[PDB]
DNA sequence: TATTCCTCCTGCC
RNA sequence: AUGUAGGCAGAUUUGUUGGUUGUGAAUCGCAACCAGUGGCCUUAAUGGCAGGAGGAA
DNA sequence: TATTCCTCCTGCC
RNA sequence: AUGUAGGCAGAUUUGUUGGUUGUGAAUCGCAACCAGUGGCCUUAAUGGCAGGAGGAA
DNA sequence: TATTCCTCCTGCC
RNA sequence: AUGUAGGCAGAUUUGUUGGUUGUGAAUCGCAACCAGUGGCCUUAAUGGCAGGAGGAA
């Protein structure tokens, strides 16, 4: 329990009652799912098409066997972690279905190697039969389970005397039983001077030798023929080889480990990144991009899918950056210390494409108005205020599938390290000034596309926006005469779709920030006997604690009367932009 | 004819009358040249020696036949261009005698290939016999000329059976009839993974394989043996292979395509550039260099023989610069804010030698005074004046070849993009001040040789050189504690051979420019109601329009008398420098 | 004396008296040493252990034959230099025991080569028998010595039918007699396209070819086998080949020429440099490092040993730096806008380690206080003052060998180009300000080690150190509060072990320097009728060289005790701080 | 011739 | 007023792979640099693992 | 299954 | 109130050489890049040469 | 042992 | 005063190719880096093509 003695609890168990307690399910429910309704009668088969005529068949547990198997998976994952701790070892050979392991680390193991050999195991899960699972639980030290517990686990895991593909616990059991082959193959590889790794049923054996060892594989004119020692090592561990998938790749072609290039660095497939580039280009250009859904029929993809692809590329990009940092050797020379558009000089071409896509997502292809604020707390204030006045502004909300789960119809931009890296927007005022400065070129970079929604920058009055106001006056000149009239106006219209909303002044014309919009009954509340500092100048608590324990604290019953103004402005802006699209 | 239907006119031609009309020559003259006087009785043979005591014989036509053949060459070149346009193809395989093609593009085709194969065709022009020329004009589907026109073209184009080397129309006919072999060899090369190109009779076949294809050529233990397929392709097209000139070159030796190195980039032969470097060095030291003549005895060789070699090298340098600009790999950089002598860091060694030579030509090895004037209109005024007062100043003129053509004996320096690139003289005041700054080092860089002529810097009085003069009194000390008195003498001697000449001051000593020298009668002469803005800084015609119209145009007979001061100063400077040299 | 005439004098000599006069010894002593007392009886014999089962035996002259052979060695070295000069040639195939030649140049001859062949000659000196030396001295042009002189030289230079390993003259004689094989092998190597060099008995033949010429050496299953041509060219020159030492090295292994890596540049062995790095690290962490001795037991080892190791590495570093300077590549680019710690951007890793060691030597692990100054003559003034006041301050002195060799215990820091390169201390005041700025980080860099001695910056009064005083007021703030009283103290405590000592301020308050501390009469001294410039004039250099340095006048140091008592007060203060 | 939980997307197997 | 004539098209236009980087009206091209002319799997969930984008408390 | 000594240390052979 | 069972550890975790550069609580590791999967010697003085750190006249 | 001509020079074939 | 002798000169000094870059009292050399130890053509107009240097209109 608590990542300390789950394995001890499992070993101590002597009956299905103990096992049911460990899994945290009733004994009646467990033995009803497993035995009353035989586990062999709770699997549905589906198919994944394969280009090689046939298809890949997946057996999946129905509803409740799946829950029991997920519990077994959690138990066995914790047990494996504890075994690793006890034996004082680390996972260096298995990457497939392992916690803390990814395809990136598996590829990194073989980065830059002269020759790479790829083997695939035939019918990986069908090879783990019921006898093998039960025998592993009975015989392998560190488990040595009592017969009843081991048999119950084996029956809850297996379908037709083998591990099904779609069972949640099959991955971990496969890892546990394939550790034997892992160690044998690691010994063999180290013997013949090769790096070895596995990812599910995908074995990679690389070497820096110019010729692969003859005991591992030879390149006959017929093709790649695995050596007898390696083949017998794999077959003596109870697995077969898919002879039609054995590859031997030299440095002069693309060396791929589990989908990633390893010729020089761990990289994405160039074809994949270029296709993501082209899909983003198509989205910017017309209004969308098309992908095949099931049978080659081109259907429009969503922003979610393209963002997921870009994030997949960015995972490898970020890994490479983190690795490059540890090697960076300081150098001489200087530059402009970044300028307008000078923050993209540090970015890749892939990272430049991702930056452009993120900017599009937030400011050019946004499907709802995007609100930019000037800090980490204005977002919480705006969200709370809009939630309180939901009925006052119905048009600022969307509707879910008839469950009263209404959501805010806005993109409240959240600035963090990632938007600082890609967009150059960490929430500072200088950052917003540079944002406005570059807005023209950023807008132009999207192939004449016209955003359908406005981008509203809601920020304080006279507190932060002074240089920005000077820039607006001296450069934009969106109005015939504007010096301080827009310093006190319902809103502003800077550029194509960019608007700015300043916090309304007091009746006396005072310069009031966003927090002044709360009633006086709330600004004076003391948390732990600490006076709420006015905004942040200062025994006192800053705006962070104010937002966390006052504004978001719904029990305090904060009335957002003097917030309606701001929301009203946004509403009007929406209509205004529509008129622009109608003119 | 619109650059599209000259081929149409040739097709429509049906008699010698139509051909003569197309050529724009009287029919009687054409028939006289071709028939009354045998075309074979209008040729002269001369020789070019060959390394192996050999002879390259050239048959060249006389003037009357050469004019007709030049007209035919122009006609057929237009026809070839129109055929290329019509078939919607480009010229990618032929470079020898082609418009818009050079050896640079020929070499660029093979810029970095692993193996080059060079073949040369024996007796290239003696294989285009009369039958081939006449038949090509008869049968090619783009010509299908009437038999009489084709016969007359082949008669004019041909010496006794075959094309003569020296005929103007032989090259274009060679290209037209060698396109057949070009296509055949292009197909053959594409089959065996090789780039193919031709330049006259110089065939290059390059490949990136480490072994040249066995069917194209092999390296036997006797030399290069051409594959039977390639030999048969060349011979079936009616050409012979000069077996003594077949070469196969690896990247370990110099790979040459029509005179240029193609190992990594398209470059000049290193020996040639080094020899040009040495020739310029000899010129700087002793005032002359020596190159062999026809008889074998060394002779001086002028500044135009050199400076043609420099231009030949600069052609390749400029081509490479353009390509680098195309790629340019933009990234961070800091040039250290530039400096004196900092403009030469962007130049490679070859361009540095060229820039040094240009500076020697214009400021250290002049055969006559060099006049440097800021801008681009002052030299126009100076040339017009010096032409107007030719009688007044005979010593400022030199005679031409035979009867009489007197010309300004002064290098009126012209500033342009090339001068800014190589010398850092774009025609501004700042560049002129930097020129004066560097003059001492530039003078010292020429191995102690003393210029034989002055360098006169003609400038307006204090309007632009306000800063320059400060330098002359802050670092140079050219005058004894002079600040504003120096703006009152007809000439100034900065140092060495560098003199300055400011515009004479007005009667009241007011600041003035050389433009004010023009009489005020012709000052306005406004045309179309637009006044001529003298300073072009107050739709008023600028300084260029005024210069062209008023100054360059005759029929006004401008009274050039205010410019007599500048020429008097030039005479005084010449006398001063002559006296100084005699010291 | 007249190296060119020595060759003529030797080849003109005809009697043992002439040879003795050339060697500058009395004929009686020479002939008594060489003949009366057997030359074979004046040789001690000692062994050096070998890694294998063998041992290297060395026979060395006792003490007097050693002197005779030293004179002969100098004579023959001058003769060889003259023979090089007259022949209008230079040495290119031998680096060995040759003047002006080193292992660095020997390795540089073979720098980027594809394959390196290393041969070692067996029993090098044992192959130069007496007959061979005499025959060379007799029948070789450019010497053509009289048989008496040649026989005397051979008798002096030879053990029983051999050249002693420990004889001060065996090196040069071996070089002269191996020149024949040098030319033969140089021509042979040029024939087959190879660089050839010899260093004593270490022959290196290198080629840029990917296959070594079959006539020179070939790789068979047995190993490396030298070709017949090369083996005969060596054997017919009267030398043997140590076959077990023959090596052929491709670029995929460490290519070593006389101890140095050759693969890409001339470099130190990486294992050696890393070992020195680790030894310095152990010295910084603990109080000392350890190294094995002859008997196989670890011992402390002094700063001298580690300093020598670092200097050996720095020799190659400096050679590479000079070559890189020669090649160079002009360009424009900012260099970190100078700033602090930027001077280490020009140093590579080895040079950074050496710089750290030098800084530790002079400021952290110093065994005596280190005096820093702002100029070259300040330290001379302090040294003269301490030498004159030896009896007054025995506490600032130590016995080197106790043989009345008492010497200044104060480690008076001296500045030069090397300290500017490795420490950024050229003596300028701004450099001292930067030094005080960096002192904190430099102190922290030695793994919490506590210095055992102070470090005193002796400067003048508010003349140049004004920047230092401003920095101390606006930063550090050792004292709670000060405006200008810092200029008037016995000493100032700045950091852990760093102190500043200003001169005794004038009673009226006028700023003073080292010169003002001298008596008025001493400052007024004039040489060649020239007054001494405060800062027809004399600079500080002449003042120091002729006035302070020269004890002819028994010059008096009056305003020099005060700084000495200040130094002793600093010593006591730091001792108390350590004992705190 | 700040640390949970709950939707959706990507990728590998 | 003119003034002989011998063979053109196997009918027509930028060889190619990979990797790294940059860039482009881009579901893929182009340019540079490095290495080349072996072979080869390739519509991966509803599950595991590693991530990504949001929303609530 | 600055030009002479003296002491010490390093490295190669 | 619950409910069959047929094979695991040949018992357990980061293959390796050289060069260059950087770096590290370090008598040796680690990372980057380059080239790879041949062989091999190593206790180097009291002598010579090449240097380094100082002290004195 | 202005966009037209004219002169000269370089290079390739 | 003196204080024995056994063979060297095959008689003399920086192996070399190409590319790229830099540089030099230079018709060529030198240095760095990259790749090596195959072969080999070379006096190119008065013609064509591609350029360069100038002058007039």
């Amino acid at each position: 329990m608590t990542k300390t003695s789950k394995l001890d609890a499992l070993r101590a168990a002597t009956s299905r009652e103990d096992l049911a307690k460990i899994l945290d399910v009733k004994l009646v429910f467990l033995t009803n799912v497993l035995y009353r309704i035989g586990s062999d009668n709770q699997y549905t088969q589906f198919t994944i098409p394969k280009k090689g005529k046939g298809v890949r068949t997946i057996s999946a547990p129905t509803d409740r066997l799946k829950d029991i198997q997920r519990r077994i998976c959690d138990l066995l994952s914790d047990c494996r972690d504890e075994i690793f701790a006890i034996r004082k070892i680390s996972n260096n050979y298995s990457f497939g279905f392992e916690r803390g392991k990814s395809i990136i680390l598996n590829a990194y193991k073989h980065r830059g190697k002269q020759i790479i050999l790829n083997i695939d195991l035939k019918d990986f899960f069908e090879s783990f039969n019921f006898g093998r699972v039960r025998g592993y639980f009975l015989s392998n030290q560190d488990f040595l389970l009592n017969p009843v517990v081991a048999t119950t686990l084996a029956k809850a895991a297996c379908y037709n005397g083998t591990l099904p593909q779609g069972s949640p616990c099959s991955p971990i059991i496969s890892n546990l039983i394939c550790n034997i082959m892992d160690m044998r193959l690691a010994k063999l590889a180290k013997k013949y001077g090769c790096t070895y790794s596995r990812y599910a049923d995908d074995i990679t054996i690389s070497t820096n030798k110019n010729t692969f060892p003859l005991e591992m594989a030879t390149v006959q004119p017929e093709g790649v023929v695995l050596g007898k020692v390696l083949v017998k090592e794999i077959e003596n561990s109870g697995f077969e080889i898919n002879d039609s998938k054995t590859r031997l790749t030299y440095k002069t072609s693309r060396q791929e480990v589990t989908g990633l290039t390893v010729n020089r660095i761990v990289n994405i497939d160039r074809c994949y990144y270029k296709k993501t580039r082209a899909l983003a280009h198509a989205l910017y250009r017309t209004g969308e991009y098309k992908v095949p859904d099931e049978n080659g029929v081109l259907v429009s993809g969503g922003l979610d899918k393209l963002e997921g692809m870009f994030g997949f590329i960015d995972q490898v990009d970020k890994f490479n950056n983190i690795k490059k940092k540890l090697n960076k050797q300081p150098d001489r020379y200087v530059l402009t210390n970044a300028t307008l558009h000078g923050f993209k000089l540090k970015l890749n071409a892939r990272e430049k494409a991702y930056s452009k896509f993120i900017y599009y997502k937030f400011f050019h292809g946004n499907t709802c108005p995007t609100i930019i604020t000037e800090g980490k707390t204005d977002r919480i204030y705006l969200k709370a205020a809009l939630h309180s006045l939901e009925t006052s502004y119905p048009e600022l909300f969307r509707e879910k599938t008839d469950s009263k789960k209404k959501e805010i119809n806005l993109n409240i931009f959240k600035s963090n390290e990632k938007t600082k890296y890609f967009l150059d927007l960490s929430g500072g005022t200088a950052d917003l000034k540079k944002f406005v400065e570059r807005y023209k070129n950023n807008y132009a970079s999207y192939y004449g596309s016209v955003p359908k929604q406005p981008v509203i920058m809601v920020l304080d009055n006279d507190t932060g926006p002074s240089d920005l106001l000077n820039f607006l006056r001296n450069k934009v000149k969106s109005c015939p005469d504007d010096v301080t009239e827009m310093r006190k106006m319902k809103y502003i219209h800077v550029f194509y779709n960019l608007y700015i909303v300043l916090t309304p002044l007091s009746p006396s014309g005072e310069q009031t920030s966003m927090e002044d919009l709360f009633p006086k009954d709330i600004l004076d509340i003391k948390i732990d006997g600490k006076k709420f500092n006015k905004n942040n100048d200062g025994t006192e608590y800053g705006k962070h604690i104010f937002s966390m324990r006052v504004v978001r604290d719904k029990k305090r019953k904060i009335d957002f009367k003097a917030f309606c103004c701001i929301f009203d402005a946004i509403k009007d802006i929406k209509e205004h932009y529509k008129l622009m699209l109608n003119s």
